[PDB]
């Protein structure tokens, strides 16, 4: 699997390689530092809202590990052999990112759907719809990039599938946004539409790393796409939490919790 991505076919200098090494060790940092406050402020959470935090938490160590996971992969599959990293081993693919992403992305849904107060059955029903069409995102993706070395052709059709599906998902979650954001406390039905732009911005850079392959296919195309993912990964998930977690505490406290309104 790692033989058809294009971080096997080139040699790296020790500065791309360990730029590298660098960027996914502090992306482990980042979330693992992240995890800590969304644990400790979870007390500040109406009972209401408390499972958004603790889902953040569960997205932290998720993409931690994987991170620290391709992290030890990197490093077990090169060695500095006459001048430049060489590939020994072939164990380091980013087919493991696109299966974090299949756990991850329900978990920011939710966290999304929770705070927009739906309830019940439309929770239910809506949950459904988005994690499938998220997983019809993830699969095709998967499945293009697979080809991202010997057929183009496939990357750019199997990624073309992959976009409709990211469409309609955005479409669902914005027609959420709108039409629930009244119900939004302390003033959060204005934060939550910034929310929704933060998510556009940050998961668009993920059909562009997806693209390196095909306008910049060389050495440093490979550092561009772990740039890529760490700008995406830290925006779509530590930065998109964090404001998921002000809104979980803000809307706590003009609902009459104590512990938020303290704080
Ligand atoms: C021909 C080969 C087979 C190709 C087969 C794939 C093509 C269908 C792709 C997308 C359709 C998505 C439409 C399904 C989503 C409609 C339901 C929905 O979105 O409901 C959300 C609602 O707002 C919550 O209550
Ligand atoms: C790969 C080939 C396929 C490419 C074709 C792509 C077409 C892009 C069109 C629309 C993007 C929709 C972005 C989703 C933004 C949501 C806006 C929204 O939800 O509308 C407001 C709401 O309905 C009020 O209640
Ligand atoms: C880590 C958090 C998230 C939300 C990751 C999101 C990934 C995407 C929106 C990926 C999208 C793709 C598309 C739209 C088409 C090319 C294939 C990709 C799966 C990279
Ligand atoms: C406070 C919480 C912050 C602590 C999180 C950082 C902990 C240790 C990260 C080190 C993992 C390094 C992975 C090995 C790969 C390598 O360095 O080449
Ligand atoms: C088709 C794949 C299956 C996906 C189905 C998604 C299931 C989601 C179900 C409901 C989410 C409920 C969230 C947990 C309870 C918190 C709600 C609350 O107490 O306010
Ligand atoms: C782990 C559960 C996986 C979810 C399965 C149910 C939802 C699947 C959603 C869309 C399926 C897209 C079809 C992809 C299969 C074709 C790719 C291939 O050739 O193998
Ligand atoms: C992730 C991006 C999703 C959108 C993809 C856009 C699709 C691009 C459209 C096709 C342009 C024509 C393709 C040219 C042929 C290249 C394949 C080859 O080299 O054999
Ligand atoms: C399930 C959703 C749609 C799947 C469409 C599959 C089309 C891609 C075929 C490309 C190929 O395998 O040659």
């Amino acid at each position: 699997n790692s033989m058809k991505n294009i971080e096997s076919l080139f040699d790296y200098s020790a500065g791309q390689f360990e730029f590298i090494d660098h960027l996914l060790t502090m992306g482990v940092g980042v979330h693992f530092a992240a995890l800590i406050f969304f644990l400790v402020v979870s007390q500040f959470v109406a009972p209401k809202y408390r499972i958004a935090t603790a889902l953040s938490c569960i997205v932290m160590v998720s993409a931690g590990l994987i991170l620290n996971s391709q992290a030890v992969m990197w490093t077990d599959a090169y060695a500095y052999v006459d001048g430049s990293y060489q590939l020994q081993d072939l164990t380091f693919s980013n087919g493991y990112r696109y299966v974090n992403w299949m756990a991850t992305i329900p978990c920011l849904l939710l966290q999304l759907l929770i705070v927009l107060n739906l309830k019940g059955k439309e929770l239910f029903s809506t949950a459904t719809w988005l994690i499938l069409a998220a997983w019809g995102m993830i699969i095709t993706g998967y499945v293009g990039q697979l080809y991202e070395v010997d057929d183009i052709a496939q990357l750019m059709i199997w990624g073309a599938v992959s976009t409709a599906f990211f469409v309609v998902m955005n479409w669902i979650v914005g027609t959420k946004i709108f039409k629930n954001r009244a119900t939004m406390l302390g003033g959060t039905d204005s934060t939550i539409t910034k929310v929704f732009w933060l998510m556009m911005f940050a998961w668009t850079l993920y059909p562009i790393a997806y693209l390196v392959p095909a306008f910049m296919n060389n050495a440093d195309g490979v550092v561009l796409r772990q740039l890529l993912f760490t700008i995406a990964d830290i925006s779509s998930k530590v930065i998109y939490g964090l404001m998921i977690t002000y809104i979980a505490i803000q809307q706590s406290a003009a609902a009459g919790y104590v512990p938020a309104q303290q704080a």
